[PDB]
């Protein structure tokens, strides 16, 4: 079920590289996650981070451990509060030690996101 129309980031122009890895998410907000958890019991004790609503596949962020229906608390040790944070970190970082709340703690999530052309 789609959420809406967002048709963002248009055809610009850069100098560096960006890194990918295959991962959809939206700006969670205070009221999204409080009705998040009551909607959702999977949803762990968090309502700040990055949401993920889908992963494509074949990607080095679905193998690594990102799912669907996640949220990052923190990535590279840095406790991140909103999903262009964890963005920076993938072409900040080469690597990318996320940690996610699976079940009832905290699982460390290893990605390696490629360099590719702007």
């Amino acid at each position: 079920g789609s959420s809406g129309s967002s048709g963002r980031q248009a055809k610009g122009k850069a100098i560096t590289k960006k890194k990918y890895i295959g991962i959809r998410m939206m700006s969670l907000t205070s009221s999204k996650a409080k009705e998040l958890k009551d909607r959702h019991r999977d949803f762990p004790d968090v309502i700040s981070g990055a949401y993920i609503i889908e992963v494509i596949p074949d990607t080095p962020a679905e193998a690594g451990g990102l799912k669907e229906n996640d949220v990052i608390i923190s990535i590279n040790g840095q406790s991140v509060v909103s999903a262009n944070d964890v963005s920076d970190v993938i072409k900040r970082e080469s690597t990318l030690n996320m940690v996610v709340r699976r079940g009832n703690e905290d699982i460390m999530i290893t990605v390696i996101p490629e360099e590719i052309d702007p």
